[PDB]
Protein backbone atom coordinates (compact mmCIF):
# COMPACT_ATOMS: atom_id res chain seq x y z
CA UNK A 1 0.00 0.00 0.00
CA UNK A 2 1.00 3.36 -0.25
CA UNK A 3 0.35 6.51 2.20
CA UNK A 4 -2.41 8.04 -0.12
CA UNK A 5 -3.94 4.41 -0.13
CA UNK A 6 -4.10 4.54 3.70
CA UNK A 7 -5.62 8.07 3.89
CA UNK A 8 -8.69 4.96 3.83
CA UNK A 9 -8.30 3.10 6.81
CA UNK A 10 -11.69 2.86 8.99
CA UNK A 11 -13.96 4.31 6.95
CA UNK A 12 -16.68 4.47 8.90
CA UNK A 13 -15.00 7.40 10.89
CA UNK A 14 -17.64 10.00 9.71
CA UNK A 15 -15.16 13.22 10.00
CA UNK A 16 -16.77 16.99 10.63
CA UNK A 17 -16.05 17.86 6.96
CA UNK A 18 -18.81 20.77 7.31
CA UNK A 19 -15.70 22.05 8.46
CA UNK A 20 -14.05 22.53 4.85
CA UNK A 21 -17.30 22.79 3.60
CA UNK A 22 -17.84 26.07 5.63
CA UNK A 23 -14.67 27.35 4.58
CA UNK A 24 -15.05 26.85 1.01
CA UNK A 25 -18.34 28.94 1.44
CA UNK A 26 -16.20 31.52 3.49
CA UNK A 27 -13.87 32.01 0.74
CA UNK A 28 -16.15 32.81 -1.79
CA UNK A 29 -18.02 35.83 -0.08
CA UNK A 30 -16.79 39.45 -0.74
CA UNK A 31 -13.72 40.22 1.42
CA UNK A 32 -15.46 43.30 2.95
CA UNK A 33 -18.35 40.34 3.92
CA UNK A 34 -15.22 38.34 5.16
CA UNK A 35 -14.06 40.71 7.39
CA UNK A 36 -17.51 41.07 8.80
CA UNK A 37 -18.62 37.44 9.21
CA UNK A 38 -15.29 36.83 11.34
CA UNK A 39 -16.02 40.17 13.48
CA UNK A 40 -19.44 38.99 14.37
CA UNK A 41 -18.02 35.40 14.77
CA UNK A 42 -15.33 35.95 17.17
CA UNK A 43 -17.63 38.91 19.59
CA UNK A 44 -20.58 36.68 19.65
CA UNK A 45 -18.19 33.48 20.55
CA UNK A 46 -15.91 36.17 23.02
CA UNK A 47 -19.19 35.98 25.62
CA UNK A 48 -18.67 32.81 26.43
CA UNK A 49 -14.90 31.18 25.90
CA UNK A 50 -12.07 33.80 25.99
CA UNK A 51 -9.18 33.30 23.73
CA UNK A 52 -5.79 32.48 25.45
CA UNK A 53 -3.52 35.93 24.91
CA UNK A 54 -1.01 35.49 21.85
CA UNK A 55 2.73 34.54 23.23
CA UNK A 56 5.52 37.71 23.38
CA UNK A 57 7.41 35.92 20.99
CA UNK A 58 4.58 35.75 18.20
CA UNK A 59 3.66 39.14 18.94
CA UNK A 60 7.52 40.44 18.36
CA UNK A 61 7.30 38.49 15.41
CA UNK A 62 3.92 40.53 13.94
CA UNK A 63 5.20 43.48 15.68
CA UNK A 64 6.29 45.47 12.54
CA UNK A 65 3.71 44.79 10.07
CA UNK A 66 1.07 45.37 12.97
CA UNK A 67 2.95 49.43 13.44
CA UNK A 68 2.76 49.68 9.51
CA UNK A 69 -0.85 49.08 9.79
CA UNK A 70 -1.74 51.43 13.07
CA UNK A 71 0.08 53.91 11.36
CA UNK A 72 -2.12 54.02 7.81
CA UNK A 73 -5.49 56.27 7.37
CA UNK A 74 -8.92 54.26 8.24
CA UNK A 75 -9.33 54.20 4.51
CA UNK A 76 -5.96 51.95 3.96
CA UNK A 77 -6.12 50.13 6.97
CA UNK A 78 -9.65 48.56 5.54
CA UNK A 79 -7.60 48.15 2.82
CA UNK A 80 -5.31 46.65 4.08
CA UNK A 81 -7.40 43.87 5.99
CA UNK A 82 -9.08 43.42 2.52
CA UNK A 83 -6.14 42.71 0.53
CA UNK A 84 -5.39 39.72 3.41
CA UNK A 85 -8.55 38.41 2.71
CA UNK A 86 -8.63 38.47 -0.93
CA UNK A 87 -5.05 36.65 -0.91
CA UNK A 88 -4.07 39.99 -3.00
CA UNK A 89 -0.33 39.61 -3.84
CA UNK A 90 1.36 42.92 -1.93
CA UNK A 91 4.09 43.16 0.67
CA UNK A 92 2.10 43.00 3.95
CA UNK A 93 0.40 39.85 2.10
CA UNK A 94 3.69 38.22 1.54
CA UNK A 95 5.29 38.56 5.06
CA UNK A 96 1.53 37.66 6.60
CA UNK A 97 1.84 34.27 4.22
CA UNK A 98 5.36 33.18 5.56
CA UNK A 99 4.05 33.21 9.12
CA UNK A 100 3.19 30.49 10.74
CA UNK A 101 -0.44 29.82 12.08
CA UNK A 102 0.25 31.13 15.56
CA UNK A 103 1.80 33.98 14.05
CA UNK A 104 -1.19 34.64 11.85
CA UNK A 105 -3.82 34.03 14.93
CA UNK A 106 -1.78 36.64 17.07
CA UNK A 107 -1.90 39.49 14.43
CA UNK A 108 -5.59 39.41 14.17
CA UNK A 109 -6.38 39.19 17.81
CA UNK A 110 -4.23 42.24 18.44
CA UNK A 111 -5.87 43.97 15.11
CA UNK A 112 -9.61 42.62 16.77
CA UNK A 113 -8.46 44.19 20.30
CA UNK A 114 -7.64 47.89 18.24
CA UNK A 115 -10.49 47.32 16.47
CA UNK A 116 -12.45 47.29 19.80
CA UNK A 117 -11.10 50.29 21.30
CA UNK A 118 -11.61 52.15 17.79
CA UNK A 119 -7.62 52.52 17.38
CA UNK A 120 -7.91 50.57 14.01
CA UNK A 121 -11.08 51.03 11.31
CA UNK A 122 -13.63 49.01 12.71
CA UNK A 123 -16.26 47.26 10.71
CA UNK A 124 -18.71 49.74 9.61
CA UNK A 125 -21.33 50.55 12.12
CA UNK A 126 -24.43 48.96 11.80
CA UNK A 127 -23.23 46.53 8.56
CA UNK A 128 -25.20 43.83 7.48
CA UNK A 129 -23.84 40.66 5.86
CA UNK A 130 -24.78 39.77 2.55
CA UNK A 131 -27.33 36.91 1.56
CA UNK A 132 -24.50 33.95 1.54
CA UNK A 133 -22.20 35.48 4.29
CA UNK A 134 -25.25 35.43 6.67
CA UNK A 135 -26.10 31.77 5.65
CA UNK A 136 -22.48 30.83 6.71
CA UNK A 137 -22.46 32.53 9.78
CA UNK A 138 -25.79 31.13 10.84
CA UNK A 139 -23.75 27.77 9.74
CA UNK A 140 -21.03 28.08 12.39
CA UNK A 141 -22.57 29.13 14.98
CA UNK A 142 -24.87 25.55 15.16
CA UNK A 143 -21.04 24.32 14.89
CA UNK A 144 -19.75 22.64 17.99
CA UNK A 145 -17.34 24.95 19.21
CA UNK A 146 -14.87 22.79 18.33
CA UNK A 147 -15.27 23.15 14.91
CA UNK A 148 -16.07 27.02 15.32
CA UNK A 149 -12.61 27.50 16.08
CA UNK A 150 -11.33 25.01 13.63
CA UNK A 151 -12.90 27.31 11.06
CA UNK A 152 -11.83 30.67 12.34
CA UNK A 153 -8.44 29.17 12.23
CA UNK A 154 -8.60 27.61 8.71
CA UNK A 155 -9.66 31.25 8.11
CA UNK A 156 -6.74 32.92 9.19
CA UNK A 157 -4.34 30.68 7.65
CA UNK A 158 -5.95 31.00 4.48
CA UNK A 159 -5.05 35.33 3.88
CA UNK A 160 -2.43 36.62 2.83
CA UNK A 161 -0.41 35.58 -0.63
CA UNK A 162 2.12 32.65 -1.15
CA UNK A 163 11.51 31.73 4.01
CA UNK A 164 8.99 30.45 6.93
CA UNK A 165 9.16 32.25 10.36
CA UNK A 166 7.40 30.91 13.79
CA UNK A 167 8.18 31.04 17.29
CA UNK A 168 10.66 29.42 18.99
CA UNK A 169 10.76 25.23 20.31
CA UNK A 170 9.51 25.33 23.47
CA UNK A 171 12.12 23.05 25.72
CA UNK A 172 10.44 19.59 26.38
CA UNK A 173 8.81 18.90 29.71
CA UNK A 174 11.09 17.51 32.45
CA UNK A 175 10.63 13.44 32.37
CA UNK A 176 9.84 13.58 36.19
CA UNK A 177 6.68 15.81 35.39
CA UNK A 178 5.22 14.03 32.66
CA UNK A 179 2.09 12.68 32.86
CA UNK A 180 1.31 9.33 30.93
CA UNK A 181 -2.27 8.84 29.00
CA UNK A 182 -4.45 5.90 29.63
CA UNK A 183 -6.21 4.74 26.61
CA UNK A 184 -9.10 1.77 27.14
CA UNK A 185 -8.34 -1.28 25.02
CA UNK A 186 -4.90 -0.01 23.67
CA UNK A 187 -1.54 -0.90 25.22
CA UNK A 188 0.42 -0.36 21.94
CA UNK A 189 3.36 1.52 23.06
CA UNK A 190 3.79 3.49 19.89
CA UNK A 191 0.62 4.75 20.00
CA UNK A 192 1.22 5.44 24.04
CA UNK A 193 4.57 7.19 23.46
CA UNK A 194 2.93 9.29 20.68
CA UNK A 195 0.69 10.61 23.08
CA UNK A 196 3.13 10.92 26.04
CA UNK A 197 6.02 12.65 24.23
CA UNK A 198 3.39 14.89 22.20
CA UNK A 199 1.74 16.19 25.35
CA UNK A 200 5.54 16.54 26.65
CA UNK A 201 6.54 18.62 23.56
CA UNK A 202 9.26 15.90 23.11
CA UNK A 203 9.61 16.20 19.27
CA UNK A 204 12.85 14.84 18.58
CA UNK A 205 11.63 11.35 20.64
CA UNK A 206 8.47 11.88 19.08
CA UNK A 207 9.56 11.53 15.13
CA UNK A 208 11.99 8.94 15.97
CA UNK A 209 8.32 6.81 16.39
CA UNK A 210 8.11 7.04 12.38
CA UNK A 211 9.13 5.40 9.47
CA UNK A 212 11.57 7.47 7.44
CA UNK A 213 8.56 7.78 4.73
CA UNK A 214 5.78 8.19 7.39
CA UNK A 215 3.53 10.17 7.08
CA UNK A 216 1.30 12.47 9.86
CA UNK A 217 -2.56 13.74 8.19
CA UNK A 218 -3.40 17.28 10.14
CA UNK A 219 -7.52 17.21 9.79
CA UNK A 220 -8.64 18.65 6.66
CA UNK A 221 -5.15 18.50 5.11
CA UNK A 222 -3.21 16.32 2.93
CA UNK A 223 -0.62 14.00 4.52
CA UNK A 224 2.96 15.58 5.54
CA UNK A 225 5.55 13.37 4.21
CA UNK A 226 8.53 12.18 5.58
CA UNK A 227 10.29 12.88 9.21
CA UNK A 228 12.03 16.03 7.89
CA UNK A 229 8.87 17.61 6.61
CA UNK A 230 6.76 15.95 9.95
CA UNK A 231 9.53 17.34 12.26
CA UNK A 232 9.10 20.68 11.01
CA UNK A 233 5.27 20.75 11.48
CA UNK A 234 5.66 19.52 15.10
CA UNK A 235 7.80 22.73 15.84
CA UNK A 236 6.21 25.11 14.10
CA UNK A 237 2.48 24.28 15.16
CA UNK A 238 2.13 20.96 17.37
CA UNK A 239 3.47 22.66 20.69
CA UNK A 240 1.46 23.24 24.00
CA UNK A 241 -1.39 21.17 23.03
CA UNK A 242 -2.65 18.64 25.12
CA UNK A 243 -4.39 15.32 24.23
CA UNK A 244 -6.81 12.93 26.22
CA UNK A 245 -7.32 10.08 24.23
CA UNK A 246 -9.85 7.61 25.60
CA UNK A 247 -10.52 4.42 24.51
CA UNK A 248 -9.28 2.57 20.83
CA UNK A 249 -9.11 -0.87 18.76
CA UNK A 250 -6.31 -2.69 17.40
CA UNK A 251 -6.84 -5.02 14.31
CA UNK A 252 -4.17 -6.40 11.54
CA UNK A 253 -3.88 -4.83 8.61
CA UNK A 254 -2.04 -5.37 5.15
CA UNK A 255 1.34 -7.18 5.24
CA UNK A 256 1.91 -7.70 9.05
CA UNK A 257 0.92 -3.81 9.84
CA UNK A 258 -1.10 -3.07 12.16
CA UNK A 259 -3.87 -0.47 12.60
CA UNK A 260 -5.37 1.14 15.64
CA UNK A 261 -8.18 3.49 16.15
CA UNK A 262 -8.41 5.77 19.32
CA UNK A 263 -10.94 8.32 19.67
CA UNK A 264 -10.48 11.03 22.69
CA UNK A 265 -10.43 14.98 22.90
CA UNK A 266 -7.84 17.84 22.50
CA UNK A 267 -7.31 21.07 23.65
CA UNK A 268 -5.50 23.72 21.83
CA UNK A 269 -3.86 26.14 24.33
CA UNK A 270 -5.62 28.99 22.61
CA UNK A 271 -8.72 28.00 24.44
CA UNK A 272 -7.79 25.60 27.22
CA UNK A 273 -9.83 23.52 28.97
CA UNK A 274 -12.67 25.74 27.67
CA UNK A 275 -12.80 24.13 24.31
CA UNK A 276 -12.26 19.81 24.00
CA UNK A 277 -12.51 19.06 20.30
CA UNK A 278 -13.56 15.60 19.49
CA UNK A 279 -10.68 13.47 17.62
CA UNK A 280 -9.73 10.29 15.95
CA UNK A 281 -6.57 9.10 15.38
CA UNK A 282 -6.03 6.72 12.87
CA UNK A 283 -2.36 4.88 13.43
CA UNK A 284 -0.92 2.37 10.23
CA UNK A 285 2.19 0.77 12.40
CA UNK A 286 4.19 -1.61 10.14
CA UNK A 287 5.78 -4.72 11.57
CA UNK A 288 8.34 -3.23 14.25
CA UNK A 289 5.84 -0.56 15.53
CA UNK A 290 6.59 2.83 13.78
CA UNK A 291 4.48 5.15 12.18
CA UNK A 292 4.06 4.73 8.63
CA UNK A 293 0.55 6.79 9.07
CA UNK A 294 -1.27 8.62 11.22
CA UNK A 295 -4.48 10.48 10.47
CA UNK A 296 -5.68 12.93 12.87
CA UNK A 297 -9.31 13.81 11.91
CA UNK A 298 -12.04 16.21 14.18
CA UNK A 299 -14.85 14.00 14.65
CA UNK A 300 -18.40 15.25 13.57
CA UNK A 301 -20.12 14.60 16.90
CA UNK A 302 -19.60 13.50 20.36
CA UNK A 303 -21.78 10.76 19.10
CA UNK A 304 -18.62 9.47 16.89
CA UNK A 305 -16.21 8.74 19.85
C1 LIG B 1 -9.45 37.21 11.38
C2 LIG B 1 -10.30 38.37 11.81
C3 LIG B 1 -10.42 38.72 13.12
C4 LIG B 1 -9.73 37.90 14.22
C5 LIG B 1 -10.01 36.56 14.39
C6 LIG B 1 -9.29 35.77 15.46
C7 LIG B 1 -8.36 36.48 16.43
C8 LIG B 1 -9.52 34.41 15.52
C9 LIG B 1 -8.78 33.49 16.47
C10 LIG B 1 -9.12 32.15 16.39
C11 LIG B 1 -8.32 31.14 17.18
C12 LIG B 1 -7.29 31.56 18.22
C13 LIG B 1 -8.52 29.84 16.82
C14 LIG B 1 -7.70 28.72 17.37
C15 LIG B 1 -8.00 27.47 16.90
C16 LIG B 1 -7.09 26.33 17.27
C17 LIG B 1 -7.36 25.05 16.86
C18 LIG B 1 -8.61 24.66 16.08
C19 LIG B 1 -6.32 24.00 17.13
C20 LIG B 1 -6.64 22.68 16.93
C21 LIG B 1 -5.46 21.76 17.10
C22 LIG B 1 -5.56 20.41 16.93
C23 LIG B 1 -6.86 19.71 16.65
C24 LIG B 1 -4.27 19.64 17.01
C25 LIG B 1 -4.31 18.33 16.61
C26 LIG B 1 -3.03 17.52 16.60
C27 LIG B 1 -3.01 16.17 17.22
C28 LIG B 1 -4.01 15.79 18.29
C29 LIG B 1 -1.92 15.21 16.87
O1 LIG B 1 -1.95 14.08 17.34
C30 LIG B 1 -0.82 15.62 15.92
C31 LIG B 1 -0.70 17.13 15.71
C32 LIG B 1 -2.04 17.82 15.48
C33 LIG B 1 -2.58 17.37 14.14
C34 LIG B 1 -1.82 19.30 15.27
C35 LIG B 1 -11.19 39.86 13.54
C36 LIG B 1 -12.02 39.51 14.75
C37 LIG B 1 -10.27 40.91 14.08
C38 LIG B 1 -12.15 40.45 12.37
C39 LIG B 1 -11.49 40.58 11.19
C40 LIG B 1 -10.81 39.18 10.73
Amino acid sequence: FTIDSARGIFPNTLAADVVPATIARFSQLNAEDQLALIWFAYLEMGKTLTIAAPGAASMQLAENALKEIQAMGPLQQTQAMCDLANRADTPLCRTYASWSPNIKLGFWYRLGELMEQGFVAPIPAGYQLSANANAVLATIQGLESGQQITVLRNAVVDMGFTKRIAEPVVPPQDTASRTKVSIEGVTNATVLNYMDNLNANDFDTLIELFTSDGALQPPFQRPIVGKENVLRFFREECQNLKLIPERGVTEPAEDGFTQIKVTGKVQTPWFGGNVGMNIAWRFLLNPEGKIFFVAIDLLASPKEL
